[PDB]
């Protein structure tokens, strides 16, 4: 019993990240095959990242400008190319601990893992979720940028996150591994702000089948709902519309619980209108909105990663 | 900037973890150099469970009833023994990816992080505290025994925590690598209790220290408090008694944000009088209390391994 926040085991991509200098400026880059991605912004000074034209940035820098540190042994890269707002450094040597991956850009609402490193060395492992408005709510500190965040879908690591920038409002903006930022942001320093956020429904929905598994029930109730008339309540609320893909992401939880996924609606909809009465659901006053439907069924299933 | 629950990366961990069979029960072993640790209630079955007496259960044991697996490959067992509740596996190889490591009994209000492990493959890693009534509240389904709990040091491994059982309110108890259990509870199925659970205070204290580190400092207040006025306070809010050394644990992030301990201590009596009136810190609506001060000092400060 019991439900915590959790993160896949970090082993295989501990195995796959490096130090890169270029300049002044060190952060973190993910070594698969052999090349090693990081953000473009690397190239960049502090002052640079004013008004950076990355293309003309990058025409000024050679193979030999970029160091590479994998541990404390040095990788020569003998090629460089830019896929969007990534830098891909083509080294001499494979990763020999290179594992079965992917690149995979998520949907707002999904969850990964992010190991937090500071010059190519592990500082620790946490779950975050893509929010509605492309924000990430992280612990980054300056040197964080190239930190990855990703997901083990049975034996594939499946990249979805690398880390470039903090916002004002302290929340993190990050590209996939092809430099294709989640959101409206651009690497340069300029005036960019997080949109107003919503909360993730299907992940809410999720979280309380997460708390009926646990032994907490008493937000169900006799009613029930048509999909339409929970979303006109949902929507009231800042509540990411539901979809019929929702209910069928759904459907694994609901057939372990005997709950109905418009059952569990209604249930939500009297929490939206009502408040929790000062109760709690799993040791918490707000509705959690940072768990999926599989990270449930991967915590609550006891599925493993080998 | 932010301020997350953050476990330790448990790839040397993960380097360590094997699948324990004795008759019909499989567990979860710890392999380093050539010893497996396990729960010593791997030669038990569900009805041994009750009043067993693990001397006579292991005198009628050999070697080769024990099945321990590293992925595909059966270790060898050349020798056991019994030390407390863990049993000690004696195997033909050394774990080549042992690590550096240290085993350490830790204190009520420290944490840890656990890789929840079943079949000796991980499920996941999270972060936990020893509660001062000497549970924890994890996430452990039946096969998650033997799963450990460690801290990272440098390039050290210091394991304090093996997982042994779930009691009735669905907190979990086990042992330190030595087999002794934290807390009055035994490996036997008679009915045990968690005594009654108290707030970390010193925890609380980080916590709202790390929220005034990350640019955060609604909850102060014009007011300063007695250590001995917190605490008549405090213990009313079934919290632990802050003693004179959590105040000197607390003084680096002190020294750090220019809030005395005891006025961070005014900031806390007035949150539990008033709660957060709508508001969150550090993105919580209840007060947090697994996070040590070197918790907040670690993450704040952007500590490696
Ligand atoms: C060339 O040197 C720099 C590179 C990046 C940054 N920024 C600002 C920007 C990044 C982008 Cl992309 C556009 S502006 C960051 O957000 C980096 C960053 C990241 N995560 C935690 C951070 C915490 C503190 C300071 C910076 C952090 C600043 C300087
Ligand atoms: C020989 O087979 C068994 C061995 C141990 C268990 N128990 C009950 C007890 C363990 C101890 Cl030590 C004394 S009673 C557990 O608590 C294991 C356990 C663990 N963590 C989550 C659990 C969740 C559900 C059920 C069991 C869980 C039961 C059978």
């Amino acid at each position: 019993s019991g439900f915590r926040k959790m993160a896949f085991p970090s082993g295989k991509v501990e195995g796959c990240m490096v130090q890169v200098t270029c300049g002044t400026t060190t952060l973190n880059g993910l070594w698969l095959d052999d090349v090693v991605y990081c953000p473009r912004h690397v190239i960049c000074t502090s002052e640079d990242m004013l008004n950076p034209n990355y293309e003309d940035l990058l025409i000024r820098k050679s193979n030999h400008n970029f160091l590479v540190q994998a541990g404390n042994v040095q990788l020569r890269v003998i090629g460089h190319s830019m896929q969007n707002c990534v830098l891909k450094l083509k080294v001499d040597t494979a990763n020999p601990k290179t594992p079965k991956y992917k690149f995979v850009r998520i949907q707002p609402g999904q969850t990964f893992s992010v190991l937090a490193c500071y010059n190519g060395s592990p500082s620790g492992v946490y779950q975050c979720a893509m929010r509605p408005n492309f924000t990430i709510k992280g612990s980054f500190l300056n040197g964080s940028c190239g930190s990855v965040g990703f997901n083990i879908d049975y034996d594939c690591v499946s990249f979805c996150y690398m880390h470039h920038m903090e916002l004002p409002t302290g929340v993190h903006a990050g590209t996939d591994l092809e430099g294709n930022f989640y959101g409206p942001f651009v690497d340069r320093q300029t005036a960019q702000a997080a949109g107003t956020d919503t909360t993730i429904t299907v992940n809410v929905l999720a979280w309380l089948y997460a708390a009926v598994i646990n032994g907490d029930r008493w937000f169900l109730n006799r009613f029930t709902t048509t999909l339409n008339d929970f979303n006109l309540v949902a929507m009231k609320y800042n509540y990411e519309p539901l979809t019929q893909d929702h209910v069928d992401i759904l459907g694994p939880l609901s057939a372990q619980t005997g709950i109905a996924v418009l059952d569990m609606c209604a249930s939500l909809k009297e929490l939206l209108q009502n408040g929790m009465n000062g109760r709690t659901i799993l040791g918490s006053a707000l509705l959690e909105d940072e768990f999926t439907p599989f990270d449930v069924v991967r915590q609550c299933s006891g599925v493993t990663f080998q």
